[PDB]
């Protein structure tokens, strides 16, 4: 199932009010505490009004509200389930603001929550703007409101989470569809479990940032259970997903569709393997012992022109094992996986060994040394992250994880790893004073500013438990050598979440779980706004606009210019980025060199080395000189 942050607020004293309610329905026999008796809305001989319904609850002193639960009717009847949903906090009870969270709840019997930030509140709003199966009629048979220990307000400076995206499915897996804006999410064959899969089926979510809305597919036309896979998003745009529940396939997302298309089988059955898209926009991959035996598994290619994958035996798997206590189930696991210069692939962990990877005839691989510092050589980081910051500098950061991928303390252990030439060893020294917390299964995603976003995981890792969480995020920034501590959130994101960069330049971080009949599934997900988008004063700042551009569409080596509504300082590209069980192979940053026009005109060019500017699409941001972004433009990179 799954549950909420916080504790049940008692209702004995609760005065509540629906927008309607049949007789026998009361409003209040959503509190009554009796799980056979239901608040509904007009039926019958009251004709039929059809949503938005609300529920209003009136807890007559400030609670400090972090979440509510809703309990569907007990007797079978399926038609009053709420849907699309929205629900609003007050302090007086007539201003109501924005929601703290919004989404669309799995159309089933099963309690469903609204989880979110901590906010003192006295009334409640839960508006039903849909009922599961577009039916008239909104019912609940017990609502409950969640408190929290305590409240704390934001620190200025330090971002801001909110608001909640409610979800039907635990979003395990997520993309950025880059043509649309919109985010993909999928779980498996089921909103919450993969346990016990038939295979051949995938439930998808989608999320809208311009409009917020959530909307939710079940794939079957590639034939694939897509939990636990390889992602990489290829040369000719399209996603590529492989292996996992069902451990031979390959689909493919394409954005500019908004379809799935089954691809070819990959050569080797594999699960939790990484995939990394290539120089040529080929994809790698390499490992994943979770699905399709325990065995080694070395390298393979996948060419989207001729539909091909093919094994590269020769690109030997065991230089890159850790020395995971329960082996090759764990010890090829999500390598840490960089399309670099020349059909090349980096692998900087989680094994303290690193290594090229190379993809000419039968494939290769080359020792890059050991991941170290002069503190010492850096242990095995299973589930650590790793983000290519710089990719003109070849700047890989590497943080947290933990030598065995389950039942092992997570480190703070960080290092910058600088990639000069493919077979070169490259430069690795240690990352400011390492991270503030020790965390596993935390997720990271990099800036428009060349910053490292860092958030959640627990300390020690133990896989569908939500213990010694992690609340607080970090950012690393390279500028400073520095790690800054940011505002926490309140909603553990440990084994099986996700983060993604927003075409906005906001950060989605989501999921959890994915356990079935667990209680600690998070069919939700979480903005975090950071403190770049804020002025002084806390309000949103105003932003710089891209009025112009000259292409959408580049050569590698080619120059794009633009035009702005006022003067910036300096411009990224950032890959748009694919997430699961920690690894995002896809997202890097390259640092602009403007110049200037005049007139807010500039022009810059795209590096002319495809190892470099992976093709595929990337988000154009432009700073101004208070370090304030536009949102994204959309380029399509070419090779
Ligand atoms: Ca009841
Ligand atoms: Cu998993």
């Amino acid at each position: 199932a799954s549950a909420p942050i916080g504790s049940a607020i008692p209702r004995n004293n609760w005065a509540v009010t629906c927008d309607s309610a049949q007789s026998g329905n009361e409003c209040n026999k959503a509190i009554d505490g009796n799980k056979d008796t239901f608040w509904h809305t007009f039926y019958g001989a009251n004709g039929d009004p059809k949503p938005p319904h609300t529920y209003t609850i009136d807890m007559k002193t400030t609670q400090n509200v972090n979440g509510l639960s809703v309990l569907p009717r007990q007797d079978g009847n399926q038609n009053g389930w709420i849907g699309r949903h929205e629900v609003y906090l007050s302090s007086d009870g007539t201003n109501w603001g924005s929601p703290v969270a919004s989404g669309s709840w799995f159309a089933d019997s099963t309690t469903k929550y609204s989880n979110f930030e901590t906010r003192p509140a006295r009334y409640v709003r839960l508006v039903a703007i849909t009922e599961a199966n577009g039916q008239p009629w909104t019912s609940i048979a017990e609502i409950n409101v969640f408190q929290a220990s305590s409240y704390t307000a934001p620190q200025p400076g330090l971002g801001r989470w909110g608001p909640t995206i409610d979800l039907p499915i635990v979003p395990a897996a997520a993309a950025i569809e880059p043509t649309s804006g919109r985010v993909l999410m999928w779980s498996s064959y089921r909103n919450d479990a993969f346990e016990g899969s038939p295979g051949g089926i995938t439930l998808t979510s989608s999320w809208d940032p311009s409009t917020g809305i959530v909307s939710d597919r079940t794939v079957t036309v590639t034939k694939h259970d897509m939990f636990c896979p390889g992602i990489s998003m290829d040369g000719n745009g399209q996603i590529v997903v492989t292996g996992g529940n069902d451990a031979k396939k390959t689909s493919l997302y394409d954005s500019s569709s908004d379809s799935w298309i089954p691809g070819p089988d990959m050569q080797v059955a594999r699960g939790y393997q990484s995939s990394a898209t290539m120089s040529d926009g080929r994809v790698f991959t390499i490992g994943g012992s979770w699905s399709g035996g325990v065995f080694e598994k070395n390298g393979e290619v996948y060419s989207p022109s001729s539909k091909t994958w093919t094994s590269l035996p020769n690109a030997k798997v065991n230089p890159m094992l850790t020395a995971d206590k329960q082996g090759l189930y764990r010890s090829d696991n999500h390598a840490w996986l960089f399309g670099w210069k020349k059909g090349s692939v980096f692998q900087a962990g989680p094994s303290t060994a690193m290594n090229w990877y190379y993809t000419s005839g039968s494939g290769d691989v080359k020792s890059a040394g050991k991941r170290q510092s002069n503190r010492g050589v850096a242990p095995d980081a299973m589930c650590g992250n790793a983000v290519m910051y710089d990719a003109v500098k070849g700047k890989i950061l590497t943080f947290g994880g933990s030598p065995d991928y389950q039942d092992s303390d997570a480190t703070t252990n960080a290092h910058i790893i600088t990639l000069g030439e493919p077979g070169t060893s490259p430069n690795t020294v240690f990352a400011s004073n390492g991270l503030y917390f020790a965390r596993t299964f935390h997720t990271s995603v990099v800036l428009p500013d060349g910053s490292t976003f860092i958030t959640g995981g627990q300390r020690r890792g133990i896989p569908f438990e939500d213990s010694t969480p992690v609340f607080t995020p970090e950012i690393y920034v390279p500028e400073q050598d520095t790690f800054y501590k940011q505002n926490p959130n309140s909603i553990v994101r440990a084994y099986h979440s996700i983060s993604l960069l927003l075409p906005d330049g906001r950060v989605f971080n989501g999921g959890g779980g994915l356990c079935g009949d667990c209680t600690t599934n998070h069919f939700d997900a979480q903005i975090f706004t950071p403190n770049y988008l804020y002025d002084s004063n806390g309000n949103l700042a105003t932003r710089p606009k891209i009025t112009r551009t000259s292409t959408q569409s580049v050569k590698v080596g080619g120059r794009i210019t633009i035009s702005t509504d006022s003067s910036i300082s300096k411009a990224s590209l950032i890959r748009y980025g694919t997430a699961t069980h920690t690894v995002n192979t896809d997202q890097r940053r390259i640092p602009l060199t403007l110049t200037n026009n005049g007139g807010n005109s500039y022009s810059f060019q795209v590096p002319s080395d495809s190892g470099v500017a992976l093709p595929g699409y990337w988000m154009l941001f432009v700073m101004n000189s208070a370090g304030v972004p536009s949102v994204a433009s959309t380029i399509r990179v070419t090779q």
